[PDB]
């Protein structure tokens, strides 16, 4: 066949009921992840070969970069909850990898002032219960897959993506590749 499970993808063992359709996870501490945000725009290009009336999500996860990596959890769901993840996505990920300015949740808060998120906005958001279980959810579908590693995408909680199995010699192509996988997925 042309896709392969072993290959472009892997079956989950152990399937997710009730899963989000297509489900990414990353790190800001991850520098495949950002290869994958700034570089080859990843989520990007998925989402305009998807059928329309199809969900994509997006969660941060704590095992890397131990304290400061939770607060980047937190700050994602701060993100999702106020719809700005596409404001603070590139300076977070230049904050922390390019020129390391952020060591403390207080570096995390400046890039969202700075982006135009209003203090009590940003202070309230990250204080309140719905980010507490927005943080809650992120972790709940980390835990339903055992994920280990980012960045990872899953599609319709029963197929992980598996880029190793696809050519880097050209960024286009991977990038076309990895975005028709997809869909292929989706459509199975």
């Amino acid at each position: 066949a042309q896709y392969e499970d072993g290959k472009q993808y892997t079956t989950l063992e152990k399937p997710v009921a009730g899963a989000p359709q297509v489900l990414e996870f990353f790190s800001f501490f991850c520098p495949h992840c950002y290869q994958f945000e700034e570089v080859l725009h990843i989520s990007d290009n998925v989402k305009k070969k998807l059928p329309e009336g199809v969900k994509m999500t997006k969660y941060h996860v704590n095992f890397m970069g131990g304290d400061l990596g939770k607060d980047l959890t937190q700050a994602w769901a701060v993100a999702m909850a106020l719809g700005v993840e596409d404001k603070v996505t590139v300076p977070l990920f230049e904050g922390v990898q390019k020129t390391q300015t952020i060591r403390s949740a207080s570096d995390i808060r400046d890039v969202f002032i700075n982006a135009g998120i209003k203090g009590e906005e940003y202070d309230a958001a990250w204080n309140s219960f719905v980010v507490k279980s927005l943080v809650a959810q992120q972790e709940k579908a980390a835990a339903d897959v055992q994920l280990r590693g980012v960045p990872a995408m899953f599609v319709n909680g029963k197929y992980q993506l598996n880029p190793q199995g696809m050519d880097t010699s050209n960024m286009d192509v991977f990038v076309q590749q990895y975005a028709d996988t997809v869909k292929y997925l989706s459509e199975k």
